[PDB]
């Protein structure tokens, strides 16, 4: 075992602790491996020869080769090897990797780590282990420690080392292929020729390639041991091999070596690769670290927010780096000054803070007590800090100034009197300012690191000391809205479930100008129910976690309504006083209570949603100490600490079901993107404070304290500004809370003013230096200003900038304003692009400019023609406010009432131009005013003006609504078809359920075969079944009582269903209700279950909360039968002896109908009376179909007597639903409310947790109850169909969030952008989670979706066929056929080798994705109607296109099934296109699914990583057709057909024989150089007086331009002569053991040719050797006798005794293509013959003694019939010869009454197929395997010899005597001895036992005796072995002696044995030399090469 690799005699643990502890003092020196090189340039060299290695072995192994067991891995298993080859390079770049110390190992120096990693990957065998890895860094850290970082390393420094000795190995394991066949053709070439001279200069040239130490292996093996052999050939190879002293058996073991060692470590390279990709490093890492077991006691690092502990780290790092100190004291001097900060705390009593030194406050001392001299950058950070808010300022003021100077000096050649230039430039400046803003923040992220704070870790959830109570600030303008806020408080209820968490709702009702209504106690009343009710469910622990808090309202003190004190800051601050222990609050009476302390207080509001345990983040973050606030005594602004917390917010992909191009364009940042962990902001990176806008958190005291201090009354909402800078702020940027954007263009302007308005009433707090106000808030609400008041500027700027100048070079001037505005946003837009000063070299990753270019665009423009209406607005706004500035109004409160929009209606153009009127207007008169002065402004001012004034169009145009998933436009037809279709599959569910234990779907049901039912129930089905009944009822197909009924019994049914700790097993029966085969239970059929079920109580919810409105239901699915009706009337072919009045008279009936129903369905008020008229016609309809059935038996018409019944039952079904009572609907509410409990513990009772495997994590394939063990993989991608089981199993609480973020996410390219990877690339993986859940148009599935649809519709254009794939049941067929299963896909998507030779499509996938694009699928789905792909019940399950499976001419194959599995999802796709997916927000009407539903939406990360890589046409497999022109100059070939117990041989020229049951039919001896004896055809020329073959082997006429074809099933014979041409074929019946001879001929010229055909078979019925012994007796009993209808002869043996078998045999004649002529026979073959003759020189065919007709006892008898055709020219004759046998005679006459009829060769061909598939699948057989089997039988039934044993070894052997005591009696046996020593392969073996087993179907005896021929140290185990697999057939065959099977231990036998029996051997091979079924093909291309000239003779 060498190869190249790195290993060193494996020493397990205990010993590299000790070699680690030698390497801490003196180590090294060596490595078992080891060679000087250099990182990168090694690493990209291993890249390209992996890539190399790999595209040449996939360009190898498909034209036909075999594949070590090596090389399985790196073809099967590239993918991980890549990702793996990447994340290093990323991981180490350049400077990174220099800082690692030295080695010096030798003279060179090495980093230390990665010589570890040379230690460790050899004393192992490549395998990779935690615990070795800790044993050898504990041994190793005995005398130096490994510091941080260094131990970060380690698993990013072993993928290096472990792909080198990948390369190492795969460079070895590619050259010992090739050079390993070199020897193949160099050994032909020396068998090819028997010379002795050129055979030196043959073998000298390969003198370089004889010391390789496996060119001798398979060289010597295939002379000595190939056949032939030779004396000089193996005369050198010793010689040579002699150097060194080998000998010649230790390079035959070193070859043994060198290969099991390679696979094993080329396998253990993927395992350790998989297993380091599995596990978790930071644990391991926190386990080893040295450093940390210091920072484990006396600090509370354990519970600090691993993510900030990661931060202490890498300040303690970055300390430790720049001073010179060592590490390990870092982190312990700052301990012992740590010591004395003083507990400072209630919890922190015991405890050092460490933190506090080291992030907190006092970082300055510790660095300066530690001497770390600080970074430039820090220097420069530290110098703005102690600058101010004035170093921000400062830099964008410059810029400004600077811009300003600059187009002073550009502006200044128009004159400018210098009173205007003032104007202009204060007008510009302020898009200078967004510009050096945008900048200044660019540069600071480029420059400034972010910002993260500190807190604890509440793993159990927030504990005592903190409380809080998430009080919602909230509305109410209920009635039904007030169920939506309590779902609002559910749903954030459910996303913190942990924790002494409470939650309520604070809101108030209006502003009204009385103090109470008094009429709001109805809705109070309602409220508190409902509150109550909400307490009852969630009653865990005692605990009231939900309230209720209402103010009463005080009236302002100026004017308006009852207020409160504040709008809003009120609510908070009298809650603030209310936890404080305040009771004079006036919010009620009743409902005013609180839960004692609540320290915290979540604000929050009415709409914007959680994630999953946030709070636990800012609660722990607050309650840090270094984070609570201090509050200065002078005067509370908290000096030092942080009050207010507010988390960094994203808004959302889409506003439910809708999503305009607004929406698009005016919101870059959306999604959520896993990998960011912090964002930059200038803010907070350069003063510390953030802005609390909406959101945060905030102490109760130390608000009051700051609130309370300084604000006053009358104060609009603005008060979130003031609020952060009263005691603090800081974006902690960890926590997301999501929100939405207004789609109208109504809303927006609105908002946008009132922060403006805001922003302007804050003025006075700028200008006063009393009150209280920050120099940065100042600044801040100044920057707001400026921002409110630069479109003014802009709008102002250009009017007198077109007006004052007017130059002719004004465009200039527009251009650069335009310019700024291009400016402003693109900053930002280049920051992606950065590559931080050439950091790595990158991969593949796209570019994808042109979205963001064009959004970019979209959006400038839009804001250019927009500005003017925002201007106008927002000025408005500026003057209303300034009004309350100076005068000190009292309109200063106002919300929303105002006047100015008041819109109460939908957008419309004819709405937005009469309600805007100004911006335009304003626009039009100053271009009139500013036009005509100058006499050049216009030509400037019209294209802008006509931008600006056409405001409305394109607001309008954006406020549109758009689709993205389920507002799809689908129109009339496509949508009418779509409905057909599923109301057409739906009869299935009708037809196959009825209560016999049912209500279970009955799985498939085939259709063609004698169609059964397999009652075979599994849990999918059930919930397929369960949404096609929901569907079913939405389409109104079924009443209101049938749908509960159907949801009754199926629920009843799975009840009573037994029950595996709630799962359900895989597999059940339908009317026994017990587990089929082993108790499995699979994550995929109890998830679906689950997530079907969650939809079906959430819709009985919802029809039992209001069960009146939802009664009556669509009124459409009577049309959609009566559509169906239409369809199937037309083709009902009308041509007959009544012509067609009833086809007419239905279709006027019909029309009318359709006309009728048309209208009542246009009514509004829905008439009860109008439909009950209709069921007349109905019934009309049903009495005339039965009068069109009642003449016509066609089934077509039983199709339409159906459909005409099913629309009778639907019209029926509707008045039922309008005849229910209506009038007590309290006891149907009962039922449904019991049916939704009933459902939804069903949906909760499964449990989750034992499938999860707590070492790599995701849900396991399934479980076996058997063992108590799981079965091994798990579902390892998200294109799985788990993702709704994963998603479920999360919500449900038992799995945390690493379930979901370590599964999938790679991409592949194709097109522009990428698409999710797929195992099996199916869409039936795809579709699933879109049928069930919600999808957005941001989110990464959808985008996937969208382009797998296009892949696939573009590999259907490439293929020819229509496109669609997925699994199904194939064309094959087993015993007692059921079509099979299996999956499949496309090869781009596949990740599984083997799926380009499918080509099957399933026509249920056209539908599946008819969601996604309607019309594309349903044209597809009209191309398949084309075709036969409709049945009764629906589509069929799917049709064959592989050219191996595909049928005679046919250019498809039709698979006739029904699967109950494909047709719901169907029909649930219908109901989502149609309805606009009703079941999208079913399933999301449950609170506890959508909790969990953030989890989805995320955007496609913006970096594809690429992988590496008529063919299409091409690849599709194919089988195999032996063409063969000229037989006759050839070798002979032979073709097996058999029934199974009736077998017939067929020789290249017609020779062969027939054996029934082990009995002969035909006489046949085995002359090898006659092979003239069996069966044959003449035919004779009457004119000529010619008679020759249709085969002509017996007589052979010159010329003789043949053809042959020897495929399965029939064997086809071609002969052409004189312009004649003759085709034969001859196939075996079935069920009769009948032998088809059709002789088929033709004639294309012009003359009439009198020709005549004559027959020639010997019947013989012996034993196989009575016959040759003595074969004048078998002769004699025979009985040949023709009867009446002479063209049947019978022959039968005479009865001696009782024992004979009888096995009477008959020949038919069958003329056909003949008007009348007679047969003659001549049953003696003393007169065939003539005393002397032959066979080829005959004397019957003479002139005269024709045929005279002797019958009876003849001496010897023979059958022969003779009969003359006449074939004019151009037409066609046909005759068929058949051979048949019986047991009995009066079986005869049963298959002689079915052959004699005309035809009867068709039907029986199709038979003979489907026979053969059926064998050939029984079997492990191949065509190719099943010709070089065919030729092999062919070797081992004639005396031919060519590839037996040496003509020298066997010469003193084969005593033939010595057989019998091995128990081989090798009497009636050609034996077959295969050789085999290497215990490795152990597949060729199994291959032979195939090929026998094979052999034994077709009539060929032979025993297969495998040589053992292992020492006796591994014989015995070698021999059992071969015995595990051989005792499958050891066994004895179905009553005979023994079987046909034998296996010898070489050791215990003698030699004399082995030698007798190698030498009687027909065949020897061995195992290592060639392999099975490719060494018989080898025998031919080499046993090839004047017996031709004769031949026509």
């Amino acid at each position: 075992d060498h190869n190249d690799s790195i290993r060193a005699s494996y020493m397990t643990i205990e010993e590299l602790h000790d070699a680690g502890a030698a390497l801490s003092r003196d180590g090294a020196d060596s490595l078992p491996g080891f060679m000087e090189f250099d990182f990168f340039e090694r690493h990209r060299e291993n890249e390209k020869e992996i890539l190399r290695v790999y595209r040449t072995t996939a360009v190898d192994a498909e034209n036909g080769a075999t594949i070590t067991p090596a090389a399985e891995w790196l073809l099967d298993n590239h993918y991980v090897i890549e990702e793996a080859i990447q994340e290093v390079r990323r991981d180490f770049p350049r400077k990174f990797y220099r800082q690692l110390p030295t080695m010096t190992v030798g003279g060179v120096t090495i980093p230390r780590v990665m010589a570890l990693g040379w230690l460790y990957v050899a004393h192992t065998h490549s395998t990779v282990s935690r615990e070795n890895m800790t044993a050898l860094v504990d041994g190793y850290q005995t005398s130096q420690t490994l510091q941080i970082g260094e131990l970060w390393a380690l698993p990013s420094i072993i993928r290096f080392v472990l792909i080198e000795n990948l390369r190492r190995i795969s460079i070895r394991v590619e050259r010992s292929r090739r050079m390993r066949q070199k020897a193949n053709e160099v050994v032909d070439e020396i068998i090819r020729l028997n010379d002795a001279e050129a055979s030196a200069a043959l073998l000298k040239q390969v003198d370089s390639l004889v010391d390789d130490p496996t060119f001798a292996t398979q060289f010597l093996y295939r002379l000595r041991n190939g056949s032939q052999t030779s004396g000089f050939a193996v005369a050198w190879l010793e010689e040579r091999l002699h150097a060194a002293g080998t000998d010649a058996e230790n390079v035959m073991m070193s070859e043994h070596n060198r290969l099991a060692s390679g696979n094993v470590t080329m396998g253990n390279i993927v395992k350790s690769l998989r297993e380091i990709d599995d596990t978790e490093w930071s644990v391991w890492f926190e386990e080893v670290s040295h450093i940390d077991k210091v920072l484990r006691e006396e600090t509370d690092y354990e519970i600090l927010d691993f993510g900030s502990r990661n931060t202490y780290r890498n300040t303690i790092e970055l300390l430790a780096r720049r001073s010179p100190r060592t590490e390990v004291e870092v982190a312990r001097a700052a301990v012992e000054m740590a010591r004395s900060d003083l507990p400072a705390g209630a919890d922190e009593n015991h405890r050092v803070n460490v933190g506090s030194v080291l992030v907190g406050q006092r970082r300055f001392e510790l660095e300066k007590a530690l001497g770390y001299r600080p970074l430039a950058s820090q220097h420069i950070v530290r110098s703005m800090r102690k600058f101010n808010w004035l170093a921000i300022a400062a830099p964008v003021l410059l810029i400004t100034a600077v811009a300003m100077l600059a187009v002073g000096w550009f502006l200044a050649k128009a004159g400018m009197p210098w009173y205007v230039v003032t104007a202009f430039l204060l007008m510009f400046a302020l898009p200078a300012s967004e510009g050096a803003t945008g900048l200044f923040n660019t540069l600071v992220t480029f420059f400034v690191k972010p910002f993260r704070l500190v807190g604890y870790e509440f793993k159990n959830g927030i504990p005592e000391d903190a409380r809080t109570l998430v009080a919602v600030p909230c509305m109410l303008t209920s009635r039904d809205s007030v169920d939506e806020m309590m779902r609002n408080i559910e749903v954030h209820y459910l996303a913190n479930p942990h924790g002494e968490i409470y939650f309520s709702l604070v809101s108030d009702w209006r502003d009204a100008p009385y103090e109470q209504s008094d009429e709001d106690l109805e809705i109070l009343d309602y409220a508190k129910r409902e509150l109550a009710a909400l307490n009852s469910r969630y009653a865990f622990d005692g605990k009231t976690r939900f309230y209720l808090l209402h103010r009463r309202r005080i009236y302002n003190s100026a004017e308006e309504c009852w207020m409160g004190w504040e709008r809003k800051r009120g609510k908070l601050h009298e809650l603030n006083m209310l936890l404080r222990g305040d009771k004079d609050t006036t919010f009620l009476g009743g409902s005013n209570i609180v839960p004692a302390d609540v320290k915290y207080v979540m604000t929050l509001d009415a709409d914007t949603r959680l994630m999953r345990d946030a709070v636990t983040k800012l609660v722990g973050k607050m309650h840090h100490p270094i984070n609570r606030p201090k509050i200065d005594p002078v005067s509370g602004r908290v000096v030092e600490g942080y009050g207010l917390l507010q988390p960094r917010v994203t808004p959302s992909l889409t506003t439910g079901k809708d999503a305009s191009v607004f929406q698009r364009v005016f919101s870059i940042n959306r999604g959520i993107d896993p990998y960011v962990f912090t964002v930059s902001d200038v803010y907070q990176d350069l003063t510390s404070e953030g802005t609390f806008t909406g959101k945060g958190l905030y102490d109760v005291d130390a608000f009051e304290a700051a609130l309370k201090g300084r604000i006053e009354e009358n104060s609009i909402l603005s008060h979130d500004l003031l609020e952060g800078s009263f005691a603090r702020c800081a974006l902690v940027t960890d926590v997301e809370l999501v929100e939405d954007f207004p789609t109208r263009y109504e809303v927006e302007v609105s908002r946008q003013h009132r922060w403006a308005r805001g922003d302007w009433q804050l003025l006075p707090f700028i200008i006063d230096r009393a009150r209280g106000v920050t120099a940065i808030g100042r600044w801040k609400m100044v920057d707001n200003l400026r921002r409110s008041l630069t479109p003014i500027a802009w709008f102002f700027a250009s009017i007198l900038g077109w007006y004052f100048m007017d130059p002719l070079g004004a465009l200039i001037w527009q251009i650069l304003l335009i310019f700024s505005l291009f400016v402003a946003p693109t900053l930002s837009l280049l920051s992606g692009l950065v590559p931080r000063s050439t950091d790595i070299v990158p991969q593949a990753h796209f570019f994808t400019i042109w979205s963001e270019i064009r959004a970019t665009n979209a959006q400038v423009a839009l804001r250019i023609v927009f500005i003017a209406d925002a201007a106008c607005m927002m000025t408005d706004a500026i003057v209303r406010s300034l009004y309350r500035l100076l005068v000190s109004h009292k309109l200063m409160l106002e919300w929303r009432t105002a006047a100015s929009m008041q819109s109460s209606a939908q957008g419309s153009i004819v709405d937005y131009y009469r309600q805007m009127w100004h911006a335009p207007v304003v626009a039009m008169l100053g271009l009139l005013f500013a036009a005509l002065p100058g006499d050049n402004a216009f030509l400037i001012g019209i294209p802008f003006t006509l931008l600006w004034v056409l405001s409305p169009a394109v607001a309008w145009y954006v406020s549109q609504s758009a689709e993205t998933e389920d507002r799809l436009f689908v129109s009339e037809h496509v949508s009418f078809e779509l409905r057909k279709i599923a109301r057409r599959t739906w009869r299935y569910y009708e037809a196959f359920v009825t209560p016999q234990e049912n209500h279970l779907p009955p799985d498939n049901f085939q259709e063609t075969p004698e169609p059964i039912v397999a009652s075979r129930t599994s849990p999918t089905n059930i919930g397929v079944y369960l949404l096609s009944v929901i569907s079913a009822r939405q389409f109104g197909w079924i009443s209101f009582a049938d749908t509960l009924e159907r949801i009754e019994n199926t629920i009843q049914t799975v009840e009573k269903m037994e029950k595996h700790r709630g799962h359900l097993y895989n597999w059940y029966h339908t009317d026994t209700l017990q587990t089929l085969g082993p108790r499995y239970v699979s994550a995929v059929d109890s998830g679906n279950l689950a997530g079907h079920l969650i939809a079906v109580s959430s819709a009985c919810r919802d029809w039992a909360e209001a069960p009146s409105a939802h009664l009556q239901g669509n009124l459409d699915g009577i049309g959609d039968v009566a559509g169906i009706l239409r369809e199937t009337l037309k083709a009902l072919p009308d041509n007959r002896k009544t012509l067609r009045p009833l086809h007419r008279r239905l279709e006027e009936r019909i029309i009318g109908f359709s006309n009728a129903l048309a209208s009542v369905k246009r009514e509004h008020e829905f008439a009860s009376i109008r439909v009950i008229n209709l069921a007349v016609l109905a019934r009309d309809i049903q009495k005339l179909a039965t009068n069109v059935d009642h003449e016509v038996k066609s089934a077509q018409s039983a199709e339409v007597t159906r459909w005409a019944q099913l629309l009778v039952e639907s019209c029926e079904a509707h008045i039922s639903d309008s005849a229910i009572d209506l009038t007590n609907m309290e006891p149907l509410r009962q039922r449904l409310a019991s049916l939704r409990d009933r459902s939804r513990n069903l949906a909760f009772s499964m449990d989750f947790t034992f499938l999860y495997r707590k070492d790599r994590r995701l849900l396991s394939i399934g479980y076996r109850v058997e063992s108590k063990e799981l079965d091994e993989a798990c579902y390892d991608l998200l294109a799985s169909e788990c993702r709704l089981t994963s998603l479920f199993a999360i919500a449900k609480g038992d799995l945390p969030t690493e379930h979901w973020y370590r599964l999938g996410r790679q991409v592949v390219p194709i097109g522009a952008q990428g698409a999710l990877v797929s195992w099996s690339g199916s869409m039936f993986e795809y579709l699933m989670p879109p049928l069930v859940m919600q999808e957005r148009q941001g989110g990464i599935l959808n985008q996937t979706n969208n382009l797998i649809v296009k892949e696939q519709m573009n590999h259907g254009r490439r293929l020819g066929t229509p496109w669609g794939i997925s699994e199904a049941a194939f064309n094959a067929r087993d015993h007692n056929m059921n079509y099979q299963y299996t999956n499949f896909g496309v090869p781009t998507l596949g990740l599984k080798r083997g799926l380009g030779q499918n080509a099957v499509i399933a026509p249920y996938a056209s539908i599946l994705a008819s969601q996604y694009d309607p019309d594309g699928a349903l044209e597809n789905l009209d191309k398949l109607r084309k075709l036969g792909a409709l049945g009764q019940y629906g589509f069929h399950d799917a049709v064959d296109f592989t050219p191996t499976r595909v049928p005679d001419g046919k250019v498809c194959a039709v698979v006739y099934n029904y699967y109950a599995h494909h047709h719901g999802m169907s029909i649930a796709a219908v109901a989502n296109v149609a309805f606009d997916g009703v079941l999208r927000e079913l399933f999301h009407s449950d609170p506890v699914i959508e909790a969990a539903e953030l989890l989805l939406q995320e955007k496609a990360p913006r970096e594809v990583p690429v992988m590496s890589a008529g063919k299409e046409q091409a690849d599709l497999l194919r089988a195999e057709v032996r063409s063969i022109a000229d037989p006759a100059v050839r070798d002979r070939e032979v073709v097996f057909l058999s029934n199974g117990h009736y077998s017939t041989m067929l020789t290249s020229t017609g020779a062969g024989y027939s054996k029934w049951n082990g009995q002969a039919i035909s006489r046949w001896k085995a002359d090898p150089t006659d092979d003239r004896w069996g069966t044959f055809i003449f035919l004779r020329d009457t004119t000529n007086g010619q008679w020759w073959s249709a085969t002509a082997e017996p007589r052979v006429i010159e010329g003789e331009k043949t053809k042959t074809i020897f495929t399965d099933d029939k064997a086809e014979f071609h002969k052409t002569i004189g312009d004649l041409q003759s085709v034969v074929e001859c196939i075996v019946a079935t069920e009769h053991d009948a032998e088809g001879r059709r002789i088929t001929l033709l004639n294309v010229g012009s003359e009439d040719r009198y020709i005549e055909v004559t027959s020639y078979m010997e019947p013989v019925i012996a034993s196989e050797d009575d016959d040759n012994a003595h074969p004048l007796f078998s002769r004699m009993f025979v009985q040949t006798e023709i009867g009446r209808r002479g063209d049947v002869i019978r022959a039968w043996r005479n009865r001696r005794s009782q024992n004979e078998p009888g096995t009477v045999i008959a020949h038919l004649a069958a003329d056909n293509a003949g008007p009348s002529r007679p047969t003659e026979f001549e049953t003696d073959r003393a007169k065939f013959i003539g005393r002397g003759r032959s066979l080829r020189e005959a004397a019957a065919f003479d002139a005269g003694a024709t045929l005279s007709s002797s019958d009876g006892f003849t001496l010897d008898p023979i059958l022969s019939l003779r009969r003359t055709v006449r074939v004019p020219a151009g037409k066609k004759v046909s005759v068929i010869f058949w051979t048949i046998a019986a047991p009995s005679r009066e079986e005869v006459d049963k298959a002689i009454d079915r052959y004699r009829h005309p035809d009867a060769f068709a039907h029986e061909l199709v038979h003979a197929w489907t026979r053969t598939q059926v064998q050939m699948r029984h079997v492990g057989v191949t065509s190719q395997q099943a010709a070089a089997f065919q030729h092999l039988g062919r070797y081992l039934t004639y005396p031919d010899m060519h590839l037996r044993a040496d003509s020298e070894t066997l010469k003193t052997g084969l005593a033939s005597q010595r057989a019998l005591w091995p128990l081989a009696i090798s009497g009636d046996f050609p034996i077959f001895s295969l050789r085999i020593n290497d215990d490795m392969d152990m597949d060729i073996a199994r291959e032979a036992l195939s090929a026998h087993e094979y052999l034994r179907s077709r009539g060929v005896i032979f025993d297969l005796v495998i040589v053992n021929e292992r020492a006796a140290s591994y014989a015995q185990d070698m021999q059992h072995a071969l015995d595990h697999i051989s005792e499958t057939q050891r066994r004895i065959n179905p009553a005979d002696g023994r079987p046909h099977v034998f296996s010898v231990r070489r050791d215990l036998m003698d030699e004399e044995t082995w030698s007798a029996l190698l030498a009687a051997s027909r065949v020897v091979l061995h195992v290592r030399n060639g392999k099975i079924v490719d060494q018989i093909n080898r025998a031919v291309s080499l046993f090839a090469a004047s017996d031709a000239a004769q031949a026509r003779l």
